[PDB]
């Protein structure tokens, strides 16, 4: 894996862009568009292939929540459809455990899901697993030590500071320590032994604060805030650093890409996306 891929997003309407950033030389490549423009989707990688999951096609012709799973192969620069999920999931969170994709929460119209389902690429099948204890849309999801975490979000009435963990061998969800901040549409990732929650929306403001959950201590601690307040940001980890892409700051759909170095506890601007956007799906895989 060597490029940071950003798929979809929103700027005036849902986007079909697939673009890839090379941290080693600062270059951006524009690759094959998604077959359907989608915002509020998630991206992930299994076996070197990039998957785009869920989202919504917000267009002048009609708004449709997506149950789609599409696969991009960097060796061919082509997207291929996969089996669709049981239900549409806009503002979804996804995590990968042992080659399986877990699709978590998200919305279908006014329905805010607590349901979760798992995709097996070798069978091209989805199956429902135990639902979360809380309905969550705009939920951040990360995997640490083969355990799946669902962080923050919106339950249909309130934005959440709560978080929960899924234990696959017990098919059970249990609440973990809540975050110090309410966050919906935060960027959630894993770095070292911690789950980071960056930015998001608390129901009033877009946030620049960043906190991390240490799974051995069960505590959330704030780290250095980002240079920009961002909600509905893309996030990924590459070579021990967190990269945040775009998002909305309450005024502009950002093109800013910042990088967090955990050793210095500093955020730096590293590049700008080709255009400002929010609600993207991000993941790292081999160059095309
Ligand atoms: C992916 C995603 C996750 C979480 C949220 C929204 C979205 C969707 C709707 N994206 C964010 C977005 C934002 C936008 C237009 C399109 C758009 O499309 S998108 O990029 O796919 O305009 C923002 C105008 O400010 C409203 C206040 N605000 N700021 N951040 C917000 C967020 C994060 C949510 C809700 C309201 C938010 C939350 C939902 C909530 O808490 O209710």
């Amino acid at each position: 894996g060597r490029l940071i891929y950003t798929a979809g997003g929103y700027f005036r309407q849902s986007l079909s862009y697939l673009e890839a950033y090379n941290p080693s030389n600062g270059s951006w490549l524009r690759l094959a568009d998604l077959q359907v423009p989608r915002s509020g989707l998630a991206g992930c990688v299994v076996g070197g292939l990039l998957y785009a999951v869920g989202g919504r096609n917000n267009s002048p012709d009609g708004n449709t929540d997506s149950s789609a799973l599409d696969c991009y192969n960097p060796m061919t620069n082509q997207w291929s459809p996969c089996a669709s999920m049981s239900v549409p999931r806009n503002r979804i969170g996804v995590g990968v455990i042992d080659g399986h994709i877990y699709a978590v929460g998200g919305s279908h119209g006014c329905i805010h899901h607590s349901s979760v389902e798992r995709y097996e690429p070798e069978r091209d099948e989805w199956h429902l697993v135990a639902p979360m204890l809380t309905r969550r849309i705009g939920v951040g999801v990360a995997v640490l030590n083969r355990l799946l975490y669902a962080v923050g979000g919106f339950d249909g009435t309130n934005r959440l500071n709560s978080a929960e963990c899924y234990y696959p061998e017990r098919n059970e969800w249990r609440m973990i320590t809540p975050m110090n901040t309410i966050r919906s549409g935060a960027g959630v990732c894993v770095l070292h032994n911690c789950i980071y929650a960056a930015g998001g929306y608390d129901g009033q403001d877009q946030l620049n604060s960043v906190e991390r959950y240490d799974v051995e201590t069960e505590t959330w601690t704030f780290v250095a805030p980002m240079r920009h307040h961002r909600s509905a940001l893309g996030i990924t980890v590459h070579q021990g650093k967190i990269y945040v892409l775009g998002g909305y700051d309450g005024h502009t759909f950002l093109d800013s890409v910042e990088c967090y170095d955990p050793d210095s506890d500093t955020w730096s601007e590293v590049t700008r996306m080709t255009s400002g956007r929010s609600g993207v799906g991000v993941a790292v895989t081999m160059e095309p």
